[PDB]
């Protein structure tokens, strides 16, 4: 499981469970190709999007639907949506956990990049 | 000034300085028109972006050219860039301030919308 | 003016007003001794804390009352308050700006040293 | 176990490794008592601190020594340390999560609280 995505609600103090997010890679001809997608599981966890095989090097963009989240539990939220904009597996194939953290005004990503 | 953005370095503890960033507006085809675009200054601030008038309601996106900032420094970063992505003015003018918070691999972003 | 403290509410995207806090410095005995206090302002800022003759090397520590605020918002929060706890001025008086950001259930914390 | 700590380095992307901490419990006499402490293992995480029966209600600080981190990779970080203090199980046994995510000038500390 090569790529992994972990998002948390810093309101309730809990997983943002079932939260949608779509996984694009750039093509040859710089459009974004849609590559994944799902929602999070009860432990905020979205595993599954890929293989080893699959999961060529390029360039990808995670975008976590924040907004639908929020207003499902009667929030505002300032943002459309979280994005992650990252270069995968240029040296080689390595295993990428990203983490959103979530508040209705904010939002931090960090990615944990582990090579095996 | 309606639309200001901030950007800090939380390796080093100071104004991220000479970031460059472009400013979208969704357009009804739902592509991206850019909008607005300028680098920080010493205090890590980009003003002077829109006007009043000009900065009516609708999507916008800052995107924040974090990995070029990264590069210069001689830190290999995880993120092509950070972008923002917002719906503006819901009901009305307000002044936003986006304030991004810049580490090799990580960042948040925060809007502070005051009246 | 050597030591500004801003605070901000992830919640509602505004500053975080009438927020008090304590700094405290650390005496010779190993404990914590008052040093300024405040509340924040209309923009989420606390200045005037000390002057750059009575800041002086050491250990700081300011513990923001981040559970009133939230309590005062009808809001359950986590922490009891945030601390920040640093030493100032290795080497010679620099401005600081510790900066927050809350949400009842997370906050982070940076500092912005500059010359 | 009832109380895990799970820390990130943000300028390395990887968990933060060996990051000792110490855990104290504000005592009637308003005094911290030491309650427990541990490392951070390989995946960054600290298990085992507790156990369902000695983690009663309480306030609750844990002192994360973030600068020895720091200093052990060349770098001189602003924070002495990262601490977070809390009221525990007041109404009744949690699983607390508390998640830090440390750069050299800036941290964030998050709990997720789950009713086991
Ligand atoms: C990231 O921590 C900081 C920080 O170190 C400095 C910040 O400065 C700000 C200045 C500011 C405004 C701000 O929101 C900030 C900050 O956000 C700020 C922050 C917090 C920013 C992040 C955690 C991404 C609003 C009020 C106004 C008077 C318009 O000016
Ligand atoms: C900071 O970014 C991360 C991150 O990169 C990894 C994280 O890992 C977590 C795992 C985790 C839990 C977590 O809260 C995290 C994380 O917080 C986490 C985070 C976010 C941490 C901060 C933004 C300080 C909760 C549930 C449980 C099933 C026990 O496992």
């Amino acid at each position: 499981c090569p790529l992994m995505v972990k998002v948390l609600d810093a309101v309730r103090g809990s997983p943002a469970i079932n939260v949608a997010m779509h996984v694009f890679r750039k093509a040859a001809d710089d459009t974004w190709e849609p590559f994944a997608s799902g929602k999070t599981s009860e432990s905020g966890e979205l595993h599954g999007l890929t293989t080893e095989e699959e999961f060529v090097e390029g360039i990808y963009k995670v975008e976590i639907d924040t907004k639908s989240y929020w207003k499902a539990l009667g929030i505002s939220p300032f943002h459309e949506h979280a994005e992650v904009v990252f270069t995968a597996n240029d040296s080689g194939p390595r295993r990428y956990t990203i983490a959103a953290l979530l508040s209705p005004y904010s939002y931090s990503t960090t990615a944990v990049v582990t090579n095996p």
